[PDB]
């Protein structure tokens, strides 16, 4: 009976217009809002041939149906058929094989040429998270081309539209190079999205606190600190930047310095994040050269060993501890008695509660230069900071074997 009612009283779905899928509401659902390319989709279902042998189910609420819309991971009828239906809506569709199996079938389950009917009920769908720390959702409204990608560098042309809690602040065409969308008004989380779109791409990108303009928040478009932005993308066309192995040396040289100073600018304006972008290609061009002339060398060494001098700045201003003792260890593994190399490992040790090898490293800068003030008042923070983190532990560790052991008692 199910089967004749749609096959009746069916809206039909397709492009061609050729009766390929029918659908009948069975339940209405809510919200307005349907699912887009790329969102995960959760989904119940049954699947019945013209007979009304059932050959697959996923009912059960033991685990939904989970999987990525308009992207060839179901059958054609299915990327069609969901993405017209409202969340918590149940329908029916008769699905012809050529938007289903085919000729082919999928033996022994489907036969040869089968028009299938399926019962779907819409249980959630989320949009995709690009780096899986929920502060990139996308949305793809329509599909690009191509065989590459922007990379950090390339040059894009895009039209970008944005709104800060409905309010559209942003509508423009804007050419701006990946990294560096600050010179122009864009917020990081632009830059980073860029990287995984395709030349004709169009997308919704909903950017969370830590991908906007952050604490600082944005005067001239009236945006307020961390605030939650919503844009639209539209990536009309973009040139790549030349891979490290592509580059000669002389180029990397010339191209050293003009990154540092543009790194600098960056710094001096409190762009801690845009400073490391543009350091970090200094490192990317010239860590794993060799086969330089004398002249290349010299000149290649000393652009390195400041660019890992600087990040390691960068790092303790943007409080990543562990990315500024890194830096350290580079800076010092080219010279071994570099005295702002082992202060800011020491810094960042200090800061991290690792007081031995903080207090090893403050010694090693007076080693290099007794004359330094600051160094000795540190060792002594050391010190400090030490007695008073073993007091603290010494009460928590008390404090929970008295709550435990109170607790224990309570249970005999």
């Amino acid at each position: 009976s199910p089967t004749a009612t749609v096959a009746e009283q069916g809206e039909d779905i397709t492009s061609k217009k050729d009766r390929g899928v029918l659908k009948i509401v069975k339940r209405v659902g809510n919200g307005e809002e349907t699912p887009m390319i790329g969102d995960k989709v959760y989904v119940h279902y049954k699947g019945k041939l013209s007979n009304g042998k059932k050959f697959d189910s996923s009912h059960d609420r033991n685990e939904p149906f989970v999987f990525s819309l308009g992207k060839g991971q179901v059958i054609k009828a299915w990327d069609i058929g969901v993405a017209t239906m409202k969340k918590g809506e149940i329908c029916h569709l008769l699905c012809k094989p050529e938007y289903a199996y085919g000729s082919a079938g999928s033996l022994p389950k489907i036969p040869s040429n089968a028009t299938l009917f399926f019962e779907i009920e819409l249980l959630d769908f989320k949009g995709e998270d690009l780096f899986e720390d929920g502060g990139i959702i996308r949305r793809t409204k329509r599909k690009g081309e191509g065989y590459s990608n922007p990379n950090e560098g390339a040059t894009v042309e895009i039209h970008l539209e944005g709104r800060c809690g409905g309010r559209m602040f942003d509508c423009r065409d804007v050419a701006f190079t990946v990294g560096e969308g600050e010179d122009h008004d864009i917020p990081i989380g632009i830059d980073k999205a860029l990287e995984k779109m395709q030349r004709e791409e169009q997308c919704i990108l909903y950017l969370g606190p830590r991908y906007g303009f952050g604490e600082a928040g944005k005067p001239k478009f009236g945006i307020e600190p961390n605030a939650e932005l919503i844009y639209e993308v539209t990536l009309k066309s973009f040139e790549k930047a030349k891979e490290s192995w592509e580059m000669d040396t002389k180029e990397k040289l010339e191209q050293a310095a003009i990154v540092k100073e543009k790194g600098t600018v960056y710094f001096k304006g409190g762009k801690y994040m845009q400073a490391v972008i543009q350091y970090g290609k200094i490192v990317s061009w010239l860590e794993m050269e060799y086969g330089l002339s004398e002249k290349e060398s010299k000149a290649s060494e000393s652009f390195l060993l400041a660019a890992f001098l600087n990040l390691a700045m960068c790092y303790l201003k943007l409080r990543e501890y562990t990315k500024a003792v890194e830096c350290c260890d580079k800076a010092l593994g080219l010279d071994s008695a570099n005295e702002k190399g082992l202060y800011r490992r020491g810094e960042a040790q200090l800061l991290m509660n690792e007081f031995e090898s903080a207090k090893g490293d403050f010694e090693k800068v007076l080693e290099v230069n007794p004359q330094n003030k600051a160094a000795r008042l540190q060792i002594s923070m050391c010190q400090k900071k030490a007695k008073e983190h073993n007091e603290r532990d010494r009460r928590i560790y008390a404090n929970m074997f008295k709550k435990f052991a109170e607790q224990d008692a309570k249970e005999e």
